[PDB]
C-alpha cells in the first residue's frame, strides 16, 4: 500500500500517471495537489527574487512550508527533483519501492529556498535528486519519470541489454540472426551475452571501467 | 521552426507537453503525436508479438513501426528511440538537437521494438538510441517527455551543481538566509557560491569533478 502526494504548480501535468494506474487502487493512490492551494496573497505568489541576486526566481519557503507541513507526516519520504540532486538511479527506485508514503515537492524556475528542504529534514526523511544530466523547466517531468520507476516495481502495479527480434524471419532484406532460431540454447545465451558487452562497450564504457 | 512527431500507443499520455506549451503557443515549435495503432492492418491492431530465440515479454513488431516511420519521417528527420541501451542523453544531446529542424521520437513498449526498425531507418536517416538515465520504465513515453523538454527550452526564442538559492523573508522559522547574501558584496558572494557548489558537487556527484562513485 502506497501513496504518492505530488504537489506542483502544473497539477495538470501529472494527470498522465492517474490515468495510468490500473484498477489496483481498488494498493496505491497518487494524489496531485496545487501548491497556490498555500499561497497568502490575492496574487498567489509562490516565486521571489534570488537573496545575493542572478537570475529566475526562487520558490518561497513560507508557502512550501505550509503545503508540506499539511500533506507530509514523520513517516513521509519527501522526493524533491533538482538537477543538483543525487543521481536517482534503479537502486533508488527499488529503495523507495517499499515506502508507504512519497511526497514529491516539483520546483519551478530556480529551484526551492534551501531552507524548506533543510527544515523538512529535522523531522522526516528527505532526498533531493536528479534523473540525469540534463536541464529541465520545472521538476514535473522528472517527478513523472520516478512516479513511473517505483510504481512498477510495486506488486500487482552492469551491461546493456542486446538488441530484440519478432516475425517476420525476414523484413525489408533484414534477417533474425539465425542463431535465434537455431534451438540451442545455450549457444543463444552466449551470443545474447555477447551482443551485451559490445554495445555496452560502443554506447556505455563508463559501465565496464 | 522545430517540429516534433512522437509515435506511441498511448498518445494521451503525452497531453503533459501542452512551458513547451507555451513554445507550441507561440510558434516556434510544433508537437504531433501519433498512435502507432494507426499502422495497423488486422482487425486486433497487434503491434508485439513474442521474441526469437526466447526471453520474458513481447517485441514491437518491426511492419507496423516501418510503415508509421515512412510516412512520418524523410531523409532530413532525426528519429530518436527513447531505451535503457541507448547512448546517454545529456545537456550535450540537448544542445546539439537544439538546433534539429524535425524529431521523430519513437515510444516503445514491452521489451522494446524490433532491432531491424532502427537498422532500417539508419539507411535513410540519421538515428539515435538514448537513455534519460540509469532505470526502467514501461515506456518510452515519459523519456520523450523529459527530452522534449530539455530540448525545447534550448531553442532559440525561447559543469558543477548548483548550490543553494533563498528568497524572503530573511530569517524563517529560526532559520537565516546566509548573511554573505544580504551584504551586497558581489565578490564573497561570487567566492561564497562557488565554494558551495563545490562542496555539493563533491558530496552528491563526485564523478563530475573526476573522483570516485
Ligand atoms: N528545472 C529543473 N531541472 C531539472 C532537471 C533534472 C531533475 F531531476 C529535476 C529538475 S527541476
Ligand atoms: N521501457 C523503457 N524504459 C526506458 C528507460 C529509459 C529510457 F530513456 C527509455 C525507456 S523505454
Amino acid at each position: 500500500s502506497m501513496k504518492i502526494d505530488v504537489v506542483t504548480i502544473f497539477p495538470e501535468y501529472l494527470q498522465p500517471v492517474r490515468q495510468s494506474l490500473p484498477g489496483k487502487a481498488i494498493l496505491v493512490d497518487v494524489a496531485v495537489h496545487d501548491l497556490r492551494r498555500w499561497t497568502h496573497d490575492v496574487h498567489k505568489s509562490v516565486d521571489d527574487s534570488p537573496y545575493g541576486g542572478g537570475p529566475g526566481m526562487v520558490m518561497k519557503p513560507t508557502v512550501w512550508g505550509d503545503a508540506l507541513d499539511e500533506i507530509c507526516t514523520s513517516e513521509t519520504l519527501l522526493v524533491v527533483p533538482t538537477p543538483a540532486g543525487y543521481p536517482f538511479t534503479q537502486e533508488t527506485a527499488w529503495q523507495w519501492s517499499t515506502e508507504d508514503h512519497l511526497v514529491i515537492a516539483c520546483g519551478r524556475y530556480e529551484g526551492i529556498d534551501q531552507r524548506v528542504a533543510d527544515d523538512a529534514a529535522t523531522r522526516m526523511r528527505v532526498r533531493e535528486v536528479s534523473i540525469g544530466d540534463y536541464v529541465l523547466n520545472g521538476g514535473e517531468a522528472a517527478a513523472l519519470v520516478i512516479i513511473e520507476a517505483v510504481l512498477r516495481l510495486v506488486p500487482g502495479v552492469s551491461l546493456l541489454e542486446g538488441p530484440s527480434y519478432t516475425r517476420p524471419p525476414s523484413w525489408r532484406g533484414m534477417d533474425v540472426p539465425p542463431v535465434l532460431l537455431s534451438g540451442d540454447h545455450a549457444k543463444i545465451a552466449a551470443w545474447r551475452a555477447e551482443q551485451s558487452r559490445q554495445r555496452t562497450i560502443e554506447r556505455r564504457p563508463d559501465l565496464l571501467g
